[PDB]
């Protein structure tokens, strides 16, 4: 199969993702590899169109500010569709962590640093993603990159949801969600993964008398990061600038 984006032809190699949007692995005329995100605007309302346009403008602006944000090379927006030419990753973080038995402490730290940089950048532009999960990150050349910003309208998981989001959102909400991802990378499960029932799980996340277990590991700095991120009171939670100065990210 084939497709045109701003007068340039792309040969389709395979389908990567998919609701009213499909993501494909493609090749250009110069035989280079990209990802084309196709979005169908056929049954999209004005609020939806506006959320999609807002996300595209933020992605395109924030390109320049950090290499930990996915590259957007070009796009074609009409009334019926959106075509976005982006860089191709190797795998998303969720699929990678699910396949992998154990994570090496060096790659985890490297990945954590990238997650902090990408999220820091969005916060500096007034954006709180509000729905961070490992699916929002992409491995590209041993480098973790953020794929989206949470503006445009793993499906609806609550394992990474901060207590304040369950009650109701400041940058501290993204800190909780990032801590849950690092907790998965550390202990092999999210802090409340063991609770099947969604109601009982939402009740545990908000419950202060419900103690999050932090089993002893050889990395005390890593244990401290986790305890700092996973503080139920947003006022008592560590900030991104504070996490970037933490020993876990700096020592050695
Ligand atoms: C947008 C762009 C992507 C680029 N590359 C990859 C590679 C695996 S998922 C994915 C993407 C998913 N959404």
């Amino acid at each position: 199969q084939s497709m045109s984006v701003k007068g340039r032809i792309y040969s389709i190699l395979k389908q990567i993702g998919s609701g009213s949007s499909k993501v494909f692995q493609v090749l250009n005329e110069k035989k280079q590899i990209y990802a084309i995100k196709y979005v169908n605007l056929e049954e999209a309302d004005n609020q939806t169109l506006d959320s999609y346009r807002n996300e595209i403008a933020y992605l395109n602006k924030l390109q320049q500010h950090s290499d930990k944000i996915i590259r957007l090379y070009d796009y074609e927006i009409t009334d019926q569709y959106i075509y976005m030419v982006m860089e191709c990753g190797n795998i998303d973080l969720n699929s990678w962590l699910k396949k992998k038995k154990s994570i090496d402490p060096w790659e985890r730290k490297s990945y954590w640093k990238n997650m902090l940089e990408a999220v820091h950048t969005i916060h500096q532009h007034g954006i709180v993603h509000s729905d961070l999960k490992p699916a929002n990150f992409l491995i590209v050349d041993g480098m973790l990159k953020l794929i989206d910003f949470g503006i445009a309208n793993q499906v609806g998981t609550v394992n990474y949801m901060p207590p304040e989001a369950i009650k109701d959102i400041s940058p501290k909400s993204d800190v909780w969600s990032l801590g849950c991802i690092l907790y998965y990378m550390t202990y092999g499960k999210t802090p409340f993964q063991q609770i099947i029932n969604q109601i009982s799980k939402l009740h545990a996340i908000i419950d202060p008398n419900h103690e999050i277990e932090f089993p002893d590991i050889p990395e005390k700095d890593l244990q401290d990061v986790l305890k700092c991120c996973l503080k139920r009171d947003p006022k008592q939670r560590i900030s991104i600038p504070e996490l970037l100065a933490h020993p876990y990210v700096q020592i050695q």
